[PDB]
């Protein structure tokens, strides 16, 4: 039903679904089996920080991950978002937990959409940034698990109050309105978005990812997508 | 019902409800009768910009109204909005007609929300600019006789084929995604606006204005609000 | 010969010159004498954020100095800048230590300069944000005892190789590009500052203060300003 | 000596060069003889737009020329900007005619530099817009025979009071501060210009072209660069 495009911060290798042999990060487009990864030394109990960017004239969706004192891991992968995604689509922030687990705590998130028209200084934007989320967010989508204001914090997974994470679980936050990403008269389309996390767990193979999407509108979380599907596909497909 | 505060472009004089006997701009705190006013030297066919600033230090809600090559309109009026209006708002944009008439088109709207914390780099913000609009425009929510497209325009209010104003017309446009304009940490809360219109009329006394207004989240147009109620009130008390 | 407009942050009271009896926020219009102050909480060792904001239609200055976990200090004052400062100006953070001491460590500046003329669309714009300094920041202008690039950071003041700060210092750090701050067409001038700051020091009466400055483009550290003085000003008077 | 990097709109085609036989937009890299040329159907007479896009990750630098109710031209090339220029850099516009001429009108520019670092939310950034210039633009470097304020525009070549474009005419214009290109600790870095011109000119074989180019701090007009060389290179080698 849903047309994703995704940046996975995969922490669970799932070598039976092409997932190599350790933590990565990957390129989907309509698929888990991400056309593109890269390796990722992952670090549980460090706030990392992901880019990703995008532009219409190079077709070239990229992502960069770091940690603080830390070499970043990149990843690129030449596709045209015009001739995969509609018009309108809502971008969001997705995590999953699975018989292994980890916090997906969302700290920050920041999203910029640029239209540039042939006409004189004519462009059409949007941008977001959250740095303190609060316990009613109305300006967010919350589905499955997520939570906000714990902390200031987003919570993507389920957390119990001591601070520990639950498995089986899934949540994702949409930023209310919709976003525009194509025009009639577009010369240039571009976006940028940037988000800091906490993965952190007691486990020594945490799972098993957040990963920030792009869907159409009325996107909402498939059934059975818990785990290794990351709250946003149905099946390994 | 509703909650308003409105900054008014009043074309037309009512000086039976307040209004001085010329154009002017004025800021509405729940009534449509302004707070404070100031002579407007309106231009029939030319286009113009609207300016409107407010940050909670100052507590102070100015706007400046222009035209190129012409001298400009400033009011000002102190009122600490958190003392008015909810924590969470919409903002838009709203006209009408009455007997009289005139084309109230927006060309373009810029707004920007910026709320900073008392922690380190904690700035949350909403930041959207219009300047080409489109016939689907989703990320706007249109009440009344308001529509997008015409010529990549917002026409507020009814406008015939030939391009001829209508009368007895309403209608407002607000930006879909709900605006924080509070929080218990802030300690400095701010709000920009800018927008450019055209209004032009084939009368000598054109009616009845444009109004950038802030409002409830559930804010809708109040029956009978046609002329000189501005599409924000129910009534001239 | 300096003309000098200042947010000062100062630490030490000299009441013989004005200063209330406790560190306190202040707005200096060309004398170290605070034409308007407000008490300030230091808290040593801690990490302070300071906003500057200002416009041509308010005509006022007003500042907000926070800690996380506290509440924030504010203090306004009515002026009009184009009646005090020239057309081109270059903005500033100066400090000083004196028989008493504090390290003046600068961990980010932001700053963002806008004209908005009366014609459609034409904003003049400068903005720049230093979340990092280097050991050779050719964009900033260094005067007396300021250095980049410990640890990423502006020290304002001298401080020695064991982390501890000397006194008798005076530094100051000064955007390289001048900066428009009024305009012949301009309908609306405005500027906001912020920058993170980390005074500390083993005495339990730290000296002197840091200073948000705007000042003309060849200004200089005056003879013997190190002190009270600030760096900004020649004389107490 | 001067280190070029440039996206040049050639009007005039100098085949003996390289030149394609039309008028074309380039990517020059320390030589006239663009690395990548495309096809541009320049408008004499009309205001056109040109956007310019480079980030670290894709190592690509594109640029889109457009006209109101045109189609665009767009040219990409796969270039690390940190193999070829310094650290610290200019940024500018530049302009020449030479037998054949035009007038070489920059109504607006605008420019975004980015260096985002590994640490937590550790952005540096340098942004400007100008769209009015003034008599006495303070923060840019005009050379050549730029001049600012005739009708709030930046003449690149000389022009006569009747409006006439001169021949034989080089001018540039660059910004007062440096800008910073690379960091030690970035994960990205990228920038963006932006900037309307108008080419005017009385001959059916305007000459010769405009250029946004970066080059070292302290590059200057290299003599005898009118013409074909676009005040940008010494020789055509
Ligand atoms: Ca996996
Ligand atoms: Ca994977
Ligand atoms: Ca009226
Ligand atoms: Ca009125
Ligand atoms: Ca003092
Ligand atoms: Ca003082
Ligand atoms: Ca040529
Ligand atoms: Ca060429």
């Amino acid at each position: 039903a849903d047309t994703i495009v995704a940046v996975e911060l995969d922490t669970y290798p799932n070598t039976d679904i092409g997932d190599p042999s350790y933590p990565h990060i990957g390129i989907d487009i309509k698929s888990v089996r991400s056309k593109k990864t890269a390796k990722w030394n992952m670090q549980n109990g460090k706030v990392g920080t992901a880019h990703i960017i995008y532009n219409s004239v190079d077709k070239r969706l990229s992502a960069v991950v770091s940690y603080p004192n830390a070499d970043s891991a990149t990843v690129s992968y030449d596709v045209d978002l015009d001739n995969v995604l509609p018009e309108w689509v809502r971008v969001g922030l997705s995590a999953s937990t699975g018989l292994y687990k980890e916090t997906n705590t969302i700290l920050s998130w920041s999203f910029t959409s640029k239209l540039k028209s042939n006409s004189t200084h004519e462009t059409n934007a949007l941008h977001f940034m959250f740095n303190q989320f609060s316990k009613d967010q109305k300006d967010l989508i919350l589905q499955g698990d997520a939570t906000t204001g714990t902390d200031g914090n987003l919570e993507l997974t389920r957390v119990s109050s001591n601070g520990s994470p639950q498995g089986s679980s899934v949540g994702r936050a949409l930023f209310y309105a919709p976003v525009h990403i194509w025009e009639s008269s577009a010369v240039v389309a571009s976006f940028e978005a940037t988000f800091t996390f906490l993965i952190k767990s007691p486990d020594s193979h945490p799972a098993d990812g957040i990963a920030f999407f792009i869907s159409n509108i009325d996107s909402s979380i498939p059934s059975g997508s818990t785990g290794r599907l990351l709250g946003l596909f149905p099946d390994a497909n």
